[PDB]
């Protein structure tokens, strides 16, 4: 099952694609719907025609329906340095110490209103000279830490403020439009092996491929279930929480984002998340 | 006005004390009520007798009413190193670089369900050997960053995990019972000078004053309005957000919290916030 | 307990008077509150001062509080010809046949929005030349038919349309402002004997006692519990239904109501319900 | 447009048939949806397949969907003696006086919870020996009295209690299961001439046509818009009110309903409303 959501005259409607490319309109709340599928694979709703999923992906809007965030995630948490490869602890950089330590990095990324979806604008902080997208695999979680599905997430990071001091990390990570995900949430059975997926980042400036990069999830050192385990320890998370698993694609110092740019992120079996860039006014 | 809230048979009731020690039961939501007072000092409700504010402070519960968090803060943000006085940037420690830099530290502290109030238990992470309370002045904010009132907050911090690596800071700061505040929210006109208040920390173990410390807010280097300014920049905050302003009282390596302890925090004009300690099971 | 309700800035607040003239503000819905008292006589709320019940009765409004209907009755049912003393069945008038028959009269009187309260205007139909108030004792009922309390009701009746044909009875009885009740609902234990109460009707025109009449409930032939029994038979009634028990005070053909009139109805132990009259425009 | 509604796992879903036999699932509340069509004929929703309208009509339930009342009518009002052809006024029977008078009969029939729909059981009062169905054309109304659509209604009447005394009419007309309507609500443009429709009543006992009768609406003396006019005069009605227009098909004294019977009512362009009969236990 692949689940997406549209906004129509100020209200939401959630749809799901079954393997045979038939579209079902959901009776239930999308998060609630994912928990059900996670148990017995039952889907409650009616089969619809006239919903052009393929056009929605390309054109975002058709008539009076517009695609958006597939769900409203109550909490979004991140996890950095999970692939194989200035502030320093006794000679070693903080990043490489965490790479080797038992305890992974876990941080609070976003609230639902700080997130955007397919075809909506991510933002660059008014006071950042160097902001990069971080293309990551992300998981949707229930309150016990059970994986309800997968999606593409863009962990938008004001890399310059982070470099200045690791104590500025929250300011670098949490802001309006700091996070984008979609275009769907694929159920768990739609991905046989999560550690064998291709993630591709493209930044597009005035029709020009300004950056192109790729990495496969088989290069992920720190496994997903360990990230989950450390996230939920003594820490209650609501149903529909998203944990974003980290990035391997890191553009250079010169590849910093700016106004009008287009960030396209592709992951096998999920699709391509396209977000325009809007630079904040001081 | 001094505003508190009780839980009675599974529902909340909000009350407010006017200077002449008369208690008013509120018609409005407490956050909504604070926004009103912030404009024209109007309070909507009826005068009540039989509500023993003074007993509630000492005994927490009377008959079927129990005092709790005065409001449900949609977001709680912290701000460290704001008073005058290992990871390091070119010789200098990360903490002292932020002490001198233009940009203050701002971090996401808690969601409302991760907070507790007067007479409820703060927690120590199951995997922390050294956790300290951080006694701080805290402000209640509207969406524009206007100060709606003041309160006492305990920024409960797993100091050992933080010391190990600054990237563990979120794990050290965000968990169930990681934050406590109360016992009231005092309106802005109840504090003529916020930079002239006495904050006192006491940890009590088996009847014993295990730690006692004090500092006055006139020692606050980084001012409050600057913390607000940096918090809201490109970052939308909901009505009733609490920003906690930082601590000067830091117990030693040997004064780490444990099960059954009592943390009492006193600030002039606000009162005394008392929270028992509960140590988490692995 | 004597329970009343005010409207304050577009919202309701319910209060209750305990025998010792102390006023309690209710935590619960008034209908829900009556069901509780009906079981164990428990009242949930806080004691208030500054609510001037006695002024409210006389002046209707004080500052920003105005007295109104004590509850929103989901259904209002009437019962005619219950005291001892043209359409006709085999010589006898329909009214006198029902007087003698086993089966009492039961009719649907009003929906909640067709009702008004103490100090609000009852109406006369635009097409009625002869409308009279019918001063009656009324009972508040739970879904099983248990008496939750008593009140005063004015069954406002377009007597001329009724006289023309008994099939016009619904049109004579159901309209905007066709019904008024209050000023309180007295709990069941506040009336030792319901069949020993004085009901008094006064119509007041330009300061003038235009009509004065009285009757005692000891003259009630058809008992209340029989009316209840016939009302609920095969007929589900919601909690807080009001059944009005019938009238003995009937003004003459010349005493028909008109614009600006004042209808005052008094019953022992309950009080005096005052409603101005407004004549409808064609 | 022809609009119906199902109950599925404790919740409602509303569908509409467009002339070309395509089924649309509604985004809006059905009453709200009818008001929209009444203005500009716009319908908000998605085209569905797999909803077998024709099976629903015949079998009531398929899988986990069951057809029911097409809407929840806030108020149901009746109107008797509207076709061309003991209590008496000066020699003439009350019924024939109303037949000739300017003022039609209007009565309150039911609340929504006293109504049932296609395939659900109408009831006979436990104390009625002679109850008949009254097959009528019914209109759905907005608050101004504008006709939003048409439906079939069964005005179930305890004819014996009515005959005994016209003051028992409410008891004869208002009870649990006293009213049934459906199976759809047809929009106004689906009926070119409301005064040219065939209404057919069949009572079925153990496979046997126990009664069969028919009449055409061209025999309706008292017109519909006059009934509306008299209904709303000084009397506010909510959106989605149903007014039932009266019957011409009256079975004999021997054709009284009983347990297990099947009442089938057919009207041109609307369909056939089928309701089993359940006799009440004393």
């Amino acid at each position: 099952m692949k689940l997406f959501r549209v906004v129509k005259r100020g209200y939401y409607i959630s749809y799901a694609i079954l393997d045979n490319s038939t579209i079902i309109r959901l009776d239930e709340d999308p998060i609630k719907a994912l928990m059900r599928y996670s148990e017995n694979k039952e889907v409650l709703g009616d089969r619809v025609t006239g919903i052009d999923y393929q056009s929605l992906l390309k054109s975002f809007q058709i008539n009076d329906i517009r695609i958006t965030k597939p769900i409203d995630p109550p909490e979004v948490w991140g996890s950095g340095i999970s692939y194989e490869m200035v502030a320093k602890i006794l000679g070693k950089t903080i990043y490489e110490k965490v790479y080797d330590a038992v305890r992974p990095e876990i941080f609070f990324k976003a609230t639902p209103n700080r997130c955007v979806g397919h075809g909506e604008a991510i933002a660059v902080r008014s006071d950042s000279e160097w902001t990069l997208p971080e293309p990551e695999l992300a998981v949707v979680l229930d309150s016990n830490g059970k994986i309800l599905g997968y999606t593409i997430m863009d962990d938008v990071s004001a890399r310059d403020l982070e470099a200045e001091n690791p104590l500025y990390l929250p300011q670098s990570k949490i802001y309006a439009g700091c996070c984008a995900f979609g275009p769907v949430i694929v159920t768990s059975d739609e991905i046989k092996n999560p550690y064998s997926l291709d993630i591709t980042l493209k930044i597009v400036r005035e029709g020009r491929v300004f950056f192109e990069g790729s990495v496969n999830t088989n290069k992920m050192r720190r496994k997903i279930e360990e990230q989950i385990q450390y996230l939920i320890r003594d820490n209650p998370i609501p149903d529909g929480t998203i944990l974003t698993t980290g990035t391997a694609i890191v553009p250079g110092r010169d590849k910093g984002l700016k106004d009008e740019d287009i960030v396209e992120i592709t992951i096998s079996n999920i699709g391509t998340l396209i977000t325009p860039v809007k630079k904040r006014r001081k």
